[PDB]
């Protein structure tokens, strides 16, 4: 109880600036490839279009966490923070490659969000402590869509998915990094988050049908 954040506090909104607008601008993306992975997976269409929905409630439940604080979001910051993630996403777009980008949306920042949404709640402000609580059970869904996909095809797309993890968990890594300090000032601890983005990834590759030879080998990529 003593450990709450000031939610008022000068300190706290700067922070909260800089995260609230890398979540509003990161559910912005996940709407934009959902619906961009229906353009190479024409039959998943409507499916796509349900997630890529639901995205856009999380990223307007998220907009108004900044305005019930008096914050108002940093997008330029946001936009700079997932720029080099967006880079690899639109370049697999490009070129077809639908396993690197569900991977990159459906694994890697689906983890990414579940860990960094989980950290939040026990720290959040009551408003949106409710909306973040509703969120997370959506990037649940994500994350097995992803899973489910995958699975069915790792035969074909392997050696893809090794070089997609190679390219792009060191890239998950790096936003860590760079998100670690405001995310102090919201009391969230680095390891925690970490942690916990490790270990959904892990169990979403043990559920592709990847083996521990395997999982430790792409966990490393991280180095
Ligand atoms: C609401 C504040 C939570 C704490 C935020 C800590 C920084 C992590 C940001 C990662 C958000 C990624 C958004 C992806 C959303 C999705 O895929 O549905
Ligand atoms: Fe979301
Ligand atoms: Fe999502």
């Amino acid at each position: 109880s003593e450990a709450l954040p000031d939610f008022t506090s000068d300190r706290y909104k700067d922070a909260y600036s800089r995260i609230n607008a890398i979540v509003i601008e990161g559910e912005q993306e996940a709407h934009d490839n959902y619906i961009a992975i229906g353009t190479l997976l024409p039959d998943h269409v409507e499916e796509l279009k349900r997630l890529a929905k639901m995205e856009m409630r999380h990223k307007k439940g998220f907009t108004a966490c900044g305005k019930n604080l008096g914050v108002e979001a940093d997008m330029d910051f946001a936009r700079e923070f997932f720029a080099p993630l967006r880079d690899n996403f639109q370049t697999a777009l490009g070129q077809g490659k639908t396993p690197t980008c569900l991977l990159i949306q459906a694994l890697l920042i689906e983890a990414f969000a579940i860990s960094a949404y989980h950290t939040y709640i026990p720290v959040s402000d009551p408003f949106a402590r409710k909306i973040t609580e509703g969120v997370v059970k959506d990037e649940y869904t994500h994350l097995n869509y992803g899973e489910a996909w995958l699975k069915a095809n790792l035969e074909s797309c392997r050696e893809e998915l090794l070089e997609a993890n190679r390219e792009n968990l060191p890239l998950i890594r790096r936003m860590l990094d760079q998100v670690a300090g405001d995310a102090a000032v919201l009391q969230m601890d680095k390891e925690d988050l970490i942690e916990d983005f490790l270990i959904a990834y892990q169990e979403s590759l043990t559920e592709i049908g990847f083996n521990t030879r395997e999982i430790t080998r792409m966990a490393a990529a991280a180095l």
